């Protein structure tokens, strides 16, 4: 019988690690890419707390048996805490020390309760994703509030027996791009104690060079023996560089969003399949990809379907993109385990950026 | 080695028949539902001559290896002759005895050549689908032109060795709702000689009662020993009643169109899955359906996906609808073979129209 939560590192190369998270509903191989569940293999998928709390509502999801039953997925599910999406998507918001009001209220306690009603396995603390750019004062005030909310999240989670005994709780580091604030945030989170630690507040417009610079000093501040989750990242090259900096877990809408917008990921970089240059291209989307789409259909046919407005085209693109992301993660895990990840990262970038 | 074309009737009940068409690329069980190939099991799929001749063009499809290679489908493909869709979809049309000009030209010879370049297995004669309603004079003139075009189609097909030796050609009966014109058309087509015979000019706004009345006298005019194809039909109850009147083959965009618009077919009638009454319905789309969607997901989840704008929702609906149509055809074939089709049709209508 698997434990509630146990992270084991099987191999390391530089700052990169590969290993497993064991939870009651399954094993998660790391570094992991965690796709959105409504996309269409992955070891864990993401639910959408913000959407679900509005439609059909968390109480209704619980009445229907929880998100595992609802979605037909019996393996682990991660949910975000909802505030990032409230601040990005809601029409109007009112923030206070209690939480955020929007047009519904979200507080640390209500976020944890919603995630309990959804039945997710990995629960995120309720935080504030500081906008970018931020002044040091504003980043500090925001981070300090997030740390108070992290403690409230911890307490709310621990009060719900079924959740405390069967799920896991991750804290989210904030502090914008400021090393001293990232350190204070890491210290506060470690004092509270979490099952895993996310790097929040990145992929918010700062660009890859700055994101990597912040990761360079921020990831080592987190406990080494627990998973490190970079929220909202990212493109394939973002993922590779983040793994080189000690990240174990990723989520991003990009493979699914790109698939619905004509973009396919390949080892030679992204391609826009709608472009006329693919109308007679008999090669698969990627000539090394092992996915079911690339085993059967050509770029020319997928181009044709997309240009015709056929939903099948976008679904084939999405299936390929999700599978490409999983193959990327598998190659990352294998190369770290074999001590050739540095070489893999160099080879990957040389080919991905050549765009051949 | 299968023949170019051989239709065998295994069992009959009233006017209904069940049997098989053998062709080089496979066996087609009849009565057959023939879905569009770009939809997502069927024994034959439809290509889209009208679309393909415009994008990417028939010559380009041939350069890519033909429609079987292009679509990844090695079994039989039927193509229509393109004029029905030209008259329904084209912005402007100019008709003459030579053919139709539109904004490209289509004639019997060019239609057959396009279908040859696409590589389809069942080729339709190039006809004129008479608008409804039509006066007797207009229906007669139109039918007479279609019969001259049927002879030109026959000759063009016979001139192309690869096509004549490996594909089959169906003639299309016209004559609107007029028994004498339907008879003249059947006589003309039988004198030319075709591998199968379609009933054209129906499902054009006349409604089911009138369509069935025309089928009552029109199907017996066709050769009994060859397949009978009702073009563009239809809803499940249309199909059942048409089989009761001697039809062997059907095509319709309805299962695919309905799937992209929130409508699912069930043995209790169609349902609009977007309706709020399905938001908490844990039953599958249909509680007897054996499709992969109904084995795994609830109405509530599919409702959720569709309402969220997720492409996955429409694809699950389409997969279910296509599978439902195939299960309908299987039940039809089994019931005719077992001598219980009359009872099946009665039971089907009682439950389908009760809408429970
Ligand atoms: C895209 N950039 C980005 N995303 C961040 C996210 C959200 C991660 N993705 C969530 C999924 C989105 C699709 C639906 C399901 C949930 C962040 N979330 C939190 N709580 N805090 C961040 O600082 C935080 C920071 C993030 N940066
Ligand atoms: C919907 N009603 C209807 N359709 C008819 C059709 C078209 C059948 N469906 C073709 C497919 C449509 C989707 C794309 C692939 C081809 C008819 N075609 C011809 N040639 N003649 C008819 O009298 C004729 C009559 C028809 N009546
Ligand atoms: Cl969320
Ligand atoms: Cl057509
Ligand atoms: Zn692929
Ligand atoms: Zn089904």
């Amino acid at each position: 019988d698997r434990p509630r939560f146990s992270f084991s590192i099987a191999a390391r190369e530089g700052k990169a690690r590969t290993g497993t998270i064991e939870m009651k509903r399954g094993v998660i191989r790391t570094p992991a890419f965690m796709p959105v569940g409504t996309a269409a293999g992955a070891d864990i998928i993401l639910g959408n707390t913000y959407h679900l709390m509005l439609r059909p509502g968390a109480e209704r999801i619980a009445k229907l048996g929880g998100l595992h039953s609802f979605m037909g997925w019996d393996r682990p599910i991660l949910t975000d805490s909802g505030g990032y999406q409230v601040m990005s998507l809601s029409s109007l918001t009112k923030q206070s020390e209690e939480g955020v009001t929007f047009k519904h209220m979200l507080s640390p306690e209500r976020s944890i309760e919603i995630q309990h009603l959804l039945g997710s396995d990995i629960v995120m603390a309720f935080d504030e994703c500081t906008p970018y750019p931020a002044t040091p004062s504003r980043a500090a005030s925001s981070m300090e509030r997030s740390m108070r909310w992290a403690k409230r999240s911890r307490d709310a989670f621990d009060s719900r027996k079924e959740q405390a005994e069967n799920a896991a709780l991750f804290g989210i580091q904030q502090g914008s791009v400021f090393e001293n604030l990232r350190q204070q945030s890491a210290d506060a989170l470690a004092e509270i104690g979490f099952d895993g630690y996310a790097v929040g507040g990145l992929a918010v417009g700062e660009g890859q060079d700055e994101m990597f610079r912040v990761l360079d000093f921020s990831v080592p501040m987190l406990p080494d023996d627990k998973p490190h989750y970079l929220m909202g990242v990212g493109k394939p090259d973002d993922i590779v560089g983040a793994v080189e900096r000690g990240i174990d877990m990723f989520d991003c809408v990009l493979p699914t969003r790109s698939g619905r917008n004509g973009q396919a990921f390949t080892w030679d970089g992204p391609i826009n399949i709608r472009n006329a240059r693919f109308s007679e291209d008999l090669k698969p989307l990627d000539s090394e990809c092992h996915c079911a789409v690339c085993q059967k259909w050509s770029r020319a046919y997928i181009h044709h379907l997309i240009r015709a407005g056929e939903i099948l085209g976008a679904m084939l693109m999405t299936e390929h993109n999700i599978a490409f992301y999983q193959q990327l993660m598998q190659k990352i895990r294998d190369s770290i385990s074999e001590g050739r990840f540095s070489q893999f990262a160099q080879d990957f970038r040389a080919r991905y950026f050549a765009r051949n």
